[PDB]
């Protein structure tokens, strides 16, 4: 309960950051944990998935003719790279809107490269570049599908705002009430619940994915979890972008799994059943759900990495594709390794 | 105890931050605290004032002729604005050096301003644009003083490092096995102690201030804190640079008070005899350091201003040049406003 990942300079304590972790079976049982594996979180971005679920299945939407690249952009935190500019426009044509309709804004890129390409040419991001951009799109189909009014669409009291609220209680087994509500950076919506509900809705998505390999009769919402699923693996770029965790680690996997990050360091990933998850105990999917309590990033992907080697999921040959970020580099301005990163945290077993 | 400095989105907690502080008098007894005000903690660029001092304790080094801007720049965390840039050509001028013999490296600027700056020029930051370039070249400099070498005037074992080493513990009032010692950024070493302690250097310096301004006869070492104090205080834009906490919080003081930061989020104050401090009960001077136990920046500058409040140091005027630090925005693409930051934690007297 009170575990940490630590980092020292020379052995010295430097700062330590308090884990929150639970690691779910598909029915949501919780397994191992870190922390309060239950604290009330909020998802951020990393409800994205529950919020496309909540795009397709609204009527009509079927008819805009989204593809897997495009369903990858509405689960995504992009980099705002040219590429993920070029779909968000091409979604925007396909329900024949434009960009003055988005009701999300620009922001800097959550790359740094982009960043500085932007900077060298005074380039002001707009909103048809925010990390948000692909989700925006498609709450703007759902609410033109049914005929609704686009203009507040991100608005609470819109109907595609009260699908998106059910769509989320609903995935996460809780009632209404159960799921508190706050606004994003996007100016959406954005959900908190207890942390081992987002684990949860990620072991749904790969056990849907599980079933739909396998060939079993799927509701029509696990044949569109397994889609989503599908979706994000097979464009882990669209996900995220070049270099960024998300993309590197569903590329490492293959399809094994999704992962999913949300602002102010939270993560969730889905993993397909497997000899690993086998071993630890479950004949299905399973769900982790992480949260550094402070929101320090670095420290998020450090220990996310820990706990798949921990979990034993991958090899160590797919593992070590993110061996940067799981211990990440202290080199100093004259090259010189001035500390490291520790997690002297034990999973536990419950 | 359970002191902690918390970010909302419309109620819902977002993030959390263990707060350790202590609030110290001049001889280091302690008056407050938050979380675990000794707890053993890395002073990074907090440091810098103590390292001055080793620095201006080094015989030979007054001949030089460093200024108080240039003293205010070996105690600097600087944001590499072109006069600090500046101002370290000049510093290397005086003791007859290159750039060359600086042993720290260049990084991007502690300010975003400066940094978007170079990204559009595609300037590279070299030796003399590192954070710590003034404290750089006042360690070359005492090396100079000194005759045993220069280039590795950095190197734990060279003389001016055992100079800092026995300086820093001696300001602590610890046995040197009681300091421990990594390497910073710029590649030099820096200390670790119990966090009151670094209240107590800054509470040293503003004590030693107060006896200058009253006249009294001081031994060398108070009189060269006492300059310290005067030249962080003259330069606070030296210290820091436009729109940096240490800058903009020690021209609101107007010469109360001398504050630094260090990364990975510690802070200390060195706060001068005041009705203020005789209200908190002491009849001298007064230090506070602070640590975020996770290291972020911006709830180091909301806690530090809320500590300030909380102490009644300064009045709401003087302190509300802060305001931006201590409630910082919280608003979003769209420009509304989200939640904010609260301080769920409790002085300790
Ligand atoms: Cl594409
Ligand atoms: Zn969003
Ligand atoms: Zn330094």
């Amino acid at each position: 309960s009170e575990d940490f990942v630590v980092t020292d300079r020379g052995g010295i304590v430097e700062n330590s950051h308090r884990v929150h972790a639970a690691v779910v079976d598909a029915k949501g049982r919780l397994l191992y944990a870190l922390g309060n594996p239950t604290r009330m979180t909020l998802a951020r971005s990393a409800a994205k998935p529950a919020q496309a679920l909540a795009i397709l299945e609204t009527e009509g939407v079927a008819g805009y003719g989204f593809d897997d690249a495009d369903i990858a952009l509405m689960c995504a935190s992009h980099s705002s790279e040219d590429r993920h500019i070029a779909r968000t426009r091409a979604m925007l044509s396909k329900i024949k809107a434009e960009e003055a309709d988005l009701r999300c804004g620009g922001h800097p890129s959550l790359s740094e490269m982009v960043n500085r390409s932007w900077i060298k040419q005074d380039f002001i991001p707009t909103a048809v570049c925010s990390n948000c951009s692909g989700k925006a799109v498609g709450m703007l189909a759902g609410a033109r599908a049914i005929g609704a009014g686009t203009d507040g669409y991100h608005l609470p009291d819109h109907p595609m705002q009260g699908r998106v609220k059910r769509t989320v209680a609903e995935l996460c087994d809780l009632d209404a009430g159960d799921v508190e509500w706050g606004t994003d950076g996007c100016n959406l919506p954005t959900p908190a619940f207890p942390l081992d509900r987002l684990g949860r809705i990620y072991a749904k998505l790969a056990s849907a994915a599980d079933g739909s390999d396998a060939g079993e009769g799927q509701s029509t919402r696990c044949a569109a979890l397994a889609h989503i699923f599908r979706a994000m693996a097979r464009h882990p770029e669209m996900v995220a972008g070049e270099g960024r965790y998300c993309t590197m680690l569903m590329r490492a996997f293959d399809g094994a799994l999704v992962g999913k990050l949300g602002a102010d360091a939270s993560y969730a990933i889905g993993v397909r059943a497997s000899d690993a998850t086998r071993q630890l105990g479950t004949d299905g999917a399973l769900g982790i759900s992480v949260k550094i309590e402070d929101g320090n990033l670095e420290m998020l992907y450090a220990v996310v990495t820990e706990l798949l080697e921990r979990l034993g999921i991958g090899s160590p040959d797919v593992r070590s594709q993110l061996a940067s970020f799981h211990h990440p580099q202290r080199v100093n301005t004259m090259g010189v390794t001035t500390g490291g990163v520790s997690f002297p945290f034990k999973l536990r077993g419950s």
